[PDB]
Order: C-alpha cells, then structure tokens, then sequence
C-alpha cells in the first residue's frame, strides 16, 4: 500500500437524461437519472484507490443528503473520509446536469459559500502519515495549508494546476511536482507557446512541471530539456475526468517509483484505458488492467 | 374543521438560483441554492394546513434519505401521511429547478419509476372522512380512483390540471372544479388561445374549469362568461405558486362556495409565497392573507 491524501473539492453531479436541452420556462420530464461524485482531488482519490493506494480525501462537505451521498459514494470506491470536515447547517457543492440526445450539457455549478475557504484546521492533520498528498488549485488555501504542512514533514506533494481565477504561483511554488493543463499552465504564466510556459512556470518551483495536452499526450522538464510521453492511441469513448484520474495515478507512481518517465507513461496509462470506458470513474482500471494494458 | 385530502406526488425541490435562464449548452453557476419539498398534491396539502384545516397527503414515497426527508417536512407542516404507501427498496421523485432573477422558472422532474402507479391500494381506504379531495395530474391512477370513490362519497373533487404526458380528459370528466395551467389547458384541449381553450374544457365536465396564468392571474367561466381575477403585484421565486393556488382554492371552495372569493383567497396566498425562496417557506395564514388582502 502506498498512502495518498488527496486536498480539494468533492462536488455532487446530479444527471437528468432529457429529450432536448430547456431552451425557456417551463416544466419538462427526465427519462433518466443518475447521481455520481465529482471534484478533481475527489476523482483523483478514486483513482488512487481503484490502483491500490490506501487514500484519504481531504475536503469540505455540509450536514445536508449531499454531503452524506458524497462520503458514502468516497467509501464505496475505497477512498476515506475521516479528515473531510463536514459543516453544521451547510449545503455542499452540486451540479444540475442537463444531458440531451446528442449528449450536449446545461450545467448549473453551485459552489457552496458554506464550505468555508480558511484551511487553518488541517494544522489538527499531521500529514507524516502519508508518502504523497495531491491537491486541487480548486480549494486554494486548502492546496497551500495541505502542501505547506507536508513540505514541512518532508512529504511529496503533486498540484493538479487546473486554469482557475486566482493565482497558483504560491501552490507551484509549494509543488515538489506541478502537473498543469494546457489552460492552467496559459492562465498561470500569460504565455500561450506550452513550451515557452513551462520554461517560465520552472522559475516558481525547484520541483518539476508537467503540461497535459490531450491526445497529445504529456510534456515536462528534466535537466532543463523538455521530455515528451504520447498518449497511447485507443478507442475513446469518453475522455470526462482523464486529467483528474492521471493526476490520481501520477501521485501513486512518483510516490512508489520516483521515475518521471515512468510514473508520466503510467498515468498516460490509466488515463488512456479510463477513456475507453463509459463515465469518469466507471473507467477507471484497477493495477492489474493497468500493467496488462502496459506489458502489450 | 374542514376536511382535506391531497392526492398526487411528493418530490424534493434542488432550486438553483441564477442570472440567466439557459440559453444554449454549456457551464453556468448558481449564485444561490435552497432544497424543499415540493409535488403539486403535497405543496397544496402544507398550504390546506397552514390555513387551518386538516389535511391528509395521499401519495407514495421511496425507503430513501429523501423519502424519510419529505414525510418529516410534511408532519412539520401540520400535515398527516399516514394514508401515504412507503415502498421498500425506493427511490423517491426530486426535481431540479432554475430560477432566474425575474422569477422565470425551469422544471426538471425526475419521477421515481420504484415508485408504482398501482392504486388499487386506495380501495382500502374510506373518502368519507373528507370534505374535499384534491388531486394533482402527475399520478394519473391516483387521482382516478381517489376521484371515483370521492365521487361516490358525495365529496367535492378539485384538480390541480398541470401539464403531463397524459390525457387528464376522464380525470376532468370527475372534476366539481378543474383548475389548469396555461400549459395543462394546452395540452388538454390544443387551443393555444385560453379563452377558447376554457370554453373546449368546459365541455368534458358538469363542474366548473379555471386557468391560472402566474403574474396575468387567473380566469374561470361562470354563468357562460369568462372572469378575471388579476395577480397581486409583489418576486423572489414562483416555484410552486400553482400547487399553494390548489391547497388554497379548495379550503376556500370548502368554506365559502363562492368562486370569485375563492379564486381571489388563493391569488392572495398563492402571490404572499412569491416573496420568500422555496415552494413551502413564504405560504401565508389565513391571518396574514386577510391583512394583506385588507391593503
Ligand atoms: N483522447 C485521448 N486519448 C488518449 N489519452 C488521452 C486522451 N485524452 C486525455 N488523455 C490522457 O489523459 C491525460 C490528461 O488529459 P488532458 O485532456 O490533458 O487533461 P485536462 O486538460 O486536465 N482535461 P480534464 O480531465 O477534462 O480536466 C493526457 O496527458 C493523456 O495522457
Ligand atoms: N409572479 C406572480 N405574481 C403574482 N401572483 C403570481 C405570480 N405567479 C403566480 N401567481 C399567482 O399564483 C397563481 C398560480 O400560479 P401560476 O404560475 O399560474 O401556476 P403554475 O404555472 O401552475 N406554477 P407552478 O406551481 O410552478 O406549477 C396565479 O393564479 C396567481 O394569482
Ligand atoms: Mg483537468
């Protein structure tokens, strides 16, 4: 068992399968429905725990049906929530998932304001306990309190560098690896080149960073020379949660290997069989699917 | 005390408030959220008890956290479940609603398929006991057997005719009073003109019919005229002013027997509720509607 703790937001996806998208007022009927957790790190943790991490996910959920179904949903996948600090009289976060024929989208996100952004209590967390701790750029003092108390234990820590309205360059900074996607990485440093954007996010961190680029597969730096992975070709299905579940799985292999070039084809891996599947956790394939799909 | 029945669906409001309706796909974010009971027989049944009579909710709910969710609101509320069917290993319905800054509002209802439209189970119970019986549309077999046997009781029958994929046309058949919506009317009868489309309705019943129309308020045929009752000019959220309307309109028909007094009571409390958030919160008593209805 490598120990992983995954820092973010858990968010409640509730999908209701309609005939067309709601255009104007009016009551209209879902055929279908179904309910699935969401939140990078929360996904990330699945992920983990489908590859035989034990996992902590550490976040924030309210006292309401929502929080409840979140945990309960964590624990069914393997991942636990005994550090996720629940609010007395708060609703958590949720998404209204309006899904058409096409497969088109209307998603109403409501961020609770309840969940409140001081991080202050994870000093009660003593993160020694844990080989790796990953965090979202989506619970931002979250990422810094998480990653300040683990640098502090001598822990590895792994960003998950999302595009995201505030600044990261204080989470990179803390980042011993800064996995960002191609909007996260623009967002970050204003440079729209991925190569020349990664040069400039190195200066922020003695650690390493990443850039996902799709089908395009996986860049980072080493040395200062930048190292390419491809993306292994495969029939995709659905790629929804590709990103969260790689940076789940990179956390697991840095943390067991230590090898870049490894833990980066690895992640491609995991990521790579999760799009040949239907939904983004349903897909996610467990060690054994994972070093099949890797001795082909 | 008058005696009231509820007939139809309970299903858990997720209200989603934001700028903009929906226009097109993609991400939009809630600037708020409230979570409610709502279904159009349960709501009627909260406003039926906040106005002082004694109200039965006839429906079925799942073995769920929602179930357990609905019936607990529902006693808080002052209103009695104990003729509602529980089904073992059940979901129960819940709806996602968007809500605009105006108050324009979108629907998505998710009914429960666990929960079975079988209501041969109302058999086994006594409509006697009632004054009125009040169905909403969205369980079909429901309000046909609770309006066969109210029929049969002599006990008056009051239908809440919203729009539903079903022809609500033998339920109207049994209706004393048949009270629509814009778009419940349309479907039944075709007419996009309400005017016209009351006079079609009017037609499947010995009884009388209504449309309520949100802020343009409501209409009926009395005496071979249409009426008009205006809506009270107030607006946070009109989510469930239609089912509230329905709980109001029947404890009114039940006290008074006086149509435009009736009509004009659940526009009062029905318009009272467009001032808070949610389906249940902003339901006025009869004290605080007669004081309203004063100014
Ligand atoms: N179509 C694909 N084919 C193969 N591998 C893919 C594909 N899409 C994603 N991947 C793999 O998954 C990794 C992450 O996907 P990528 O789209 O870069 O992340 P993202 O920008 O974080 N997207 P998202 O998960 O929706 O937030 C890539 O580096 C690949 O290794
Ligand atoms: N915006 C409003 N302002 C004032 N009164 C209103 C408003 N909306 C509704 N009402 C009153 O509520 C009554 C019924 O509401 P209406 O919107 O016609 O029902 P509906 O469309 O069936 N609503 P719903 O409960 O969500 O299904 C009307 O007859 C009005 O008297
Ligand atoms: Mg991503």
């Amino acid at each position: 068992m490598i120990r992983v703790a995954c820092v973010g937001i858990t968010v409640m996806d509730r999908i209701y399968y309609v005939e067309g998208l709601p255009t104007e007022s009016g009551k209209y009927v879902a055929r279908n429905y179904t309910e699935v957790g969401g939140g990078p790190a929360a996904t990330a943790a699945v992920a983990a725990a489908r590859l035989g991490a034990q996992v902590d996910f550490i976040g924030r959920v309210g006292d309401d049906d929502t929080g409840n179904s979140l945990l309960a949903e964590l624990e069914s996948w393997g991942v636990n929530t005994r550090y996720t600090k629940r609010y007395n009289q708060a609703k958590s976060s949720q998404s209204a998932i309006m899904v058409d024929t096409k497969g088109e989208r209307i998603i109403i996100n409501y961020p609770s304001p309840d969940l409140l952004p001081d991080a202050e209590w994870l000093e009660e967390i003593d993160f020694s306990q844990w080989d790796v701790v990953l965090a979202d750029v989506r619970w931002h003092d979250g990422a810094k309190k998480a990653f300040t108390l683990a640098r502090q234990a001598g822990v590895m820590t792994v960003l998950d560098g999302d595009i995201t309205p505030q600044d990261i360059s204080e989470l990179v900074a803390l980042s011993d690896h800064a996995a960002f996607s191609e909007p996260g990485l623009a967002r970050l440093t204003g440079v729209k080149e991925m190569a020349s954007a990664l040069k400039q996010a190195q200066t922020l961190t003695n650690g390493h960073v990443y850039v996902t680029q799709g089908s395009a597969g996986c860049d980072w730096l080493e040395n200062g020379g930048r190292q390419h992975q491809p993306a292994f070709k495969v029939d995709v299905v659905d790629t929804t949660g590709a990103g969260d579940v790689f940076h789940g799985a990179l956390a697991v292999a840095l943390a067991t290997s230590g090898d870049l070039a490894e833990s980066v084809r690895f992640a491609s891996g995991v990521a790579a069989l999760k799009c040949t599947r239907p939904g983004g956790r349903a897909g996610i394939p467990d060690c054994d699917q994972t070093r099949s799909f890797l001795s082909l």
